[PDB]
């Protein structure tokens, strides 16, 4: 390779830049998807949870997680151990990949991470697909809101029926009902999350999901009608954009390192799109000498609570392979001393974002960096507990990019200074006491420290916001205008999390997906 | 539903790619199949070529963690001493690879496998040597360094890959030094071979191809004319449940497509097990073929293992490369330095002291991914260097794998349960491992004093190198399962392949052996 | 009461101060022995490993170990945790105790600890008590050197025949003997540690011990011939003398806050002396604005390393041979047996390697009960030995604790900083300890598997061997605090004692020596 | 380590019952209700143990009560 165009071009193949390509190619446009990551399936983008052996053990593919995640910034500058032989070498402040010496621990994000793949996060996410609360959550230069979100669950194949029929899932409602007593708004219920996966029809196997990677969303436009791959798409892993080039606001092609074979790349195209995420999308605008004044400011996510519990007595005693017995692991004499249904679909509920309560939780089981259930335990005695609070997005919250020192992909190393708001506070604190009573009137917690009920250190939420936010005007509050293109430029656009203006608790990915589709929609109607 | 080939290969790893490898090559038509999904757009290619795992090793750990598999986890008396009394609990679940049959004491707890195409071949090391002509290799084949060359090409063997390395120099004087010509002049400290090679393609030279079953079959995936061949075909996501035979002739497999859920009949002239030291037995033990030896001779390598921080004598002694045309590979500019004063892309130290007289253990000294003593992220993992000391488990009847009658596993299968104790003849032998891997370490530097990186021994199973399951004899003596040619005694037309064919205790890393012998029970396929 | 006098003050109760008082008392002088710590005995620092229950569980006596040691300087300057309610308060650089906020954690001595208490460290310490090495640790401006360390040794019963008669300290010995093959020097071979003890006599209690405290270094001066106590010695718990108050190089008094009645007490004294050990000794004077240039520089200790290893079966096998007339001291009868193979009152394998040439450390190769590697409640002791080697640290000026004037310790005196880093000349044969330590425990067996027991460098503090900050020298010329006497440079009647007036690296355990400077200095008083 | 939790049993370190009082010799009883023993003169038993009834309190101050009272049972004869 060399020197290559196509009419648009995606940077990131995560869940946003998949939106994109669906919808422009699907309209008639053709493009190329570039990732800096490898493809980690036959197909590109595929969910990795749908693989045979995460159907029947879910605990394990908090391992592919860990493996798809990696740290941003860090911090090196002082690490001295204490109990090294003296006659070894030593040296502190590191600077190789994304080690930081710059980095002040305390005014970090530890686990602001990203994932390098054909797929981004999307092949390993949770795929909780909510829609913002309209008076609390979304803003009002969007208009048609209620027709974007539609068609993004179209694409993500959001469900709510997915776990409608769990045993497990409805004695915790029973209780949780109970508990509240009529005082969450009737609107927002306690109620099945939705989730962009489907249970599968392919005989016995309805007993197992389909997942939603980004491949789901691309598969539509990936052949035409003659089986053969559409020529208007194109997939290329394993090169990092580093620098788009530019002059007076239109922007020309876009320098990328093939990783192999390793060699340089000019991509030209008509229109750029940079999804790459909270800090990488950024990162690239900043090494592209493009720097509006908000650029990675009002850095926001959500500050969470997290705990498990293991279910009460009352609930289990209160509670699909018929043709393939050794599907439950038992034959004879030997019986399966946990009474809950092996393949009683899990517990996935939620409690929206609502009036009073600026904050969203989940009662549910998935596969995270943190609260992986023990090897030796049956993982249907536990429930997770998820709740994401408000975060305000502030100018002097923001991360920043060192001219000296640089990342793993040899681009400005990122440095954080972020605080949670002080006015955030009481609410987050009231977040906590919600999550421990709705834990502990469904059972006891999980006396594991992993599992104890605790804040995560910032980073964890994995919904990093306000980055490359979007506003109305070029008022140096933001960098993209409401069709999520930027502030002096023709032909420029990103998508998301980042885009977000507006603190929020929900879950953003289909959100994100939204405004892409709106983005898409300006692109091509000029 | 109902499909057939010349030849069936059960397991993709790199044992059955090989078999395909030469079978298909010589003008059979065969197909793989294996348990587990593909985890790359051609079939096991090796996950460790990808660029981030050239710039970080440590991280292509969390891989490995992602491919390994516990096969037998004890839940028999779990009881937690704080609990909520209000909830909910059982001891003994039987879930996936839970087994409350499983002594703890008798387990080998990290004898794990791994579900992929490609096997553990897509995540493991690559070191490929031979075994010691006198102590580690068995008379009873006698075409070894043909065999071994035929696989080393197939492997990609190199030993040129780090001969570079400032390092790997600095600790070799040392090292010498130490041992003061002490060592047989055959074996000496010398580069240890891997399959891999420094790729050739502009500043990339600066990475390496690790092998990967994908670059076994690579070469007979596609015709002369760049179409697929219609002689290999590959099936991801096909648990081999069953195989089903009548007086010594096998028929077909009994087949669990995954993904459309499905059951698959596999016809075939020829069969071939290659799915590993323990599912390979128990494909069998749920096939009613059970000879006396089955699971039996259950042996590995007892293991130290340590990580040390260079001597700064060392580091003084290394100020010297790649990537020119790039500065910003070196994560620095203008007035930052890198205050480590170790070359970036100064080769890894990579090398081997083989088993030889009076050392009946294989030592390794080098930087690689594993699921144990993974090195900090705070923490530039040139200052350290990895020691892994293999030794002989002597291989004996009173070790085994059995399989229960009333409990299954992840695939719904017999659930493994092990019996296993390091033979007391190998204890004096193992100590003396330590001793040498200590003072090694200490010359080259101090150890990292993190709990992770201290000296140890390693619990039964972290070796990976289990064999002796389906070991090979000479005859049907009730101490083997399958003959010099890989075959099943009473079996016309049954093969298996894997580590645990391997009779003979042994030091070293067995993959590379165990494709040899495959090659051979190849041929006689073949010239049969 | 207010205000007390005698004819000499001593503070500090610490084994240091318990020998000055010792020899002075003895030889007609009359003392007030004071220390800001209580009475944790009936009798004054009588050594509490004494008790039965510890003769019985000795890694039970760690946990008395954990509740004497303090920690001097607490970094507290940059604690943040990244994981607490926003809602809940919080705030760094905490000043209260021992809390340092001005405390870099990278040049700290962290495990720098005291111990206060009637009798210091000296309750709870493992009483190893090795004379140094006339070459390679002794200084040459002490002349009687024998002289001293005998008449320190009657002090405190130092003896090697504790430990002689141990099975599992022959099976060692024969097997590092023929490790080391006669490289050692011959007068320094492996050999019986000295310690402070003695096997008790009383009927089966034989098989127990006698540790000493300061309590029988004290003893025979505390009664007259009346049994009556003896007016010419008092013992005051629970005072912190924290100025000393001097004109022109006379001391007159010291201002002391008695904690219980809480009351300010002034003790006039012809002579005064401070062995309150190594840190806290500087922090009096400093705050008694007597500050010569030296004082807490030269700042050393040892560095360490320590691993604990299992008996190999080889061991084992080769031992199977107290309390005839108690089977139940066995814990079994009839059908039940102890399943492990070691008599149980088999005495403790307790063996030195000292500092000799080409080898500038001392090891021990024993089994006693410090803040660390404690073996678990779970698995029978005698299964394992502990070593402990002990290296030369250079006294060096760049080294020191020093004092601030705005933070306050728990005495509500001035709070320590520490400065220190070992220096790079000892690097080497710091490496060179550890590879002689690994060896040796290689070769009497392998080595305990859990992270507490693995073989690794302390960190600095752990040694509990502080050193050189009010060091001694011949002239007030080159940087030293005392003279030879360990009298204060420019003072009539001020002297000091404890390990902090060695100036000259080295690896033995110091109390011993220490304690003979104290005679020293003592007879420097009498005459 | 500060967690909301459970201890492990024994963490009270106030233990109970284990030396009962109760009304007669009853085979459920140890000791009457001046903490005497059942069948003996002249032996008595003093703590928590002593105590027959589940409750939440600190059990120490009602030990030293019963006590007082064996006591008293003590001097009057
Ligand atoms: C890890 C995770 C995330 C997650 C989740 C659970 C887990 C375990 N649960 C979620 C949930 O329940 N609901 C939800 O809405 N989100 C959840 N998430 C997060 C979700 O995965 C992210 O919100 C989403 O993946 C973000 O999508 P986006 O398209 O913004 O892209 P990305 O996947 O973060 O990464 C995009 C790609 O960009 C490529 N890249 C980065 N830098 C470059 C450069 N310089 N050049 C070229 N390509 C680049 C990356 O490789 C990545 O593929
Ligand atoms: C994990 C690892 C392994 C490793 C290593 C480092 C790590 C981190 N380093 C090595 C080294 O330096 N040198 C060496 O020689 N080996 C090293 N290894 C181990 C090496 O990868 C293995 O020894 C080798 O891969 C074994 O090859 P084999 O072909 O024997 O098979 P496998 O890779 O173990 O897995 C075989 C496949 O069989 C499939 N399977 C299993 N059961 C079934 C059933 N019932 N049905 C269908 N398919 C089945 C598995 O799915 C697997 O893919
Ligand atoms: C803790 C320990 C120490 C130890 C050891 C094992 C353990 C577990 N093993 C040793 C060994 O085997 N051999 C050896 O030579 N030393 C060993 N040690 C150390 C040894 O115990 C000490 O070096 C020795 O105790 C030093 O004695 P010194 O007389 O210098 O005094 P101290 O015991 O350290 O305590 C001094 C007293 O001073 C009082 N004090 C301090 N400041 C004041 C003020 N301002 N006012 C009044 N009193 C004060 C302290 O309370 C203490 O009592
Ligand atoms: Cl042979
Ligand atoms: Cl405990």
């Amino acid at each position: 390779s060399c020197k290559i165009s196509a009419e648009v071009v995606i940077i990131g193949s995560g869940p946003v830049g998949a939106t994109f390509a669906r919808h422009l190619v699907e309209n008639g446009k053709s493009v190329i998807l570039v990732d800096a990551g490898p493809q980690r399936s036959p197909q590109p983008g595929e969910h990795l949870k749908n693989a045979y052996l995460y159907q029947k053990d879910r605990t394990n593919f908090s391992q592919i997680v860990n493996s798809e995640l990696y740290k941003l910034s860090i911090p090196t500058s002082n690490v001295k151990l204490p109990n090294l032989d003296p006659s070894a070498y030593w040296a502190a402040g590191a600077v190789r990949n994304n080690m930081n010496p710059k980095q002040d621990p305390n005014t970090n994000m530890p686990y602001a991470q990203a994932a390098f793949a054909v797929g981004g996060m999307g092949i390993h996410w949770t795929c909780a697909t909510p829609r913002l609360h309209p008076e609390l959550e979304r803003w009002h230069y969007i208009t048609e809101w209620d027709e974007l979100y539609a068609q993004a669950e179209k694409y993500f194949n959001t469900h709510t029926n997915v776990f409608e029929r769990s045993l497990r899932g409805a004695a915790i409602k029973r209780r949780l009902e109970a508990h509240y007593n009529n005082q969450l708004d009737p609107n927002y219920p306690i109620q099945n999350l939705p989730v962009a996966a489907q249970r599968r029809e392919d005989g016995e196997g309805e007993a197992f999901i389909h997942w939603t990677g980004p491949y789901d969303i691309l598969k539509p436009v990936l052949t035409t009608e003659e089986n053969l791959p559409n020529p208007n798409i194109r997939v290329l892993p394993n090169h990092i954009v580093q620098k788009l080039h530019h002059k007076g606001g239109k922007v020309e092609y876009a320098e990328v390192q093939s990783t192999e074979p390793w060699e340089k790349v000019e991509i030209y195209a008509d229109i750029f799109i940079v999804a790459a995420a909270a800090i990488k999308t950024p990162q690239l605008l900043w090494n592209s000498q493009i720097r509006p004044k908000a650029l990675g400011c009002y850095l926001s996510e959500h500050i969470m609570t997290f705990g498990q519990i293991v279910l009460s007595k009352e609930i289990v005693a209160e509670i699909y392979f018929k043709e393939s017995p050794k599907m439950f692991h038992v034959a004879g004499n030997q019986k399966d001393p946990i009474d809950i249904p092996l393949y009683d679909p899990d517990p996935t509920l939620w409690i929206p974002v609502q009036k009073d309560r600026p904050w969203h939780c989940q009662i549910h089981k998935d596969n995270f960096s943190y609260g992986i259930v023990p090897d030796n335990i049956d993982d249907r005695l536990v429930v997770d507990l998820r709740w994401f609070g408000f975060v305000d997005q502030m100018p002097t919250n923001y991360v920043t990019f060192e001219e000296e020192i640089f990342d793993i992909h040899g681009m400005p190393q990122p440095t954080f200074h972020f605080q949670y708001p002080e006015q955030d506070a009481e609410n987050a604190h009231r977040m906590m006491q919600d999550m421990t009573e709705v834990g502990l009137s469904i059972g006891g917690f999980l006396p594991t420290p992993e599992a104890r009920p605790q804040f995560m250190a910032p980073g964890s939420s994995l919904h990093s916001m306000g980055t490359y936010r979007m506003g109305e005007s070029d008022d140096g509050t933001s960098v993209v205008d409401a069709h999520s293109k930027v502030w002096g430029f023709d032909n420029l656009y990103l998508g998301g999390p980042g885009v977000i203006p507006k603190p929020n608790g929900a879950n953003p990915t289909l959100t994100a997906a939204a405004l892409a589709i709106r983005a898409a929609n300006h692109i091509l109607r000029n």
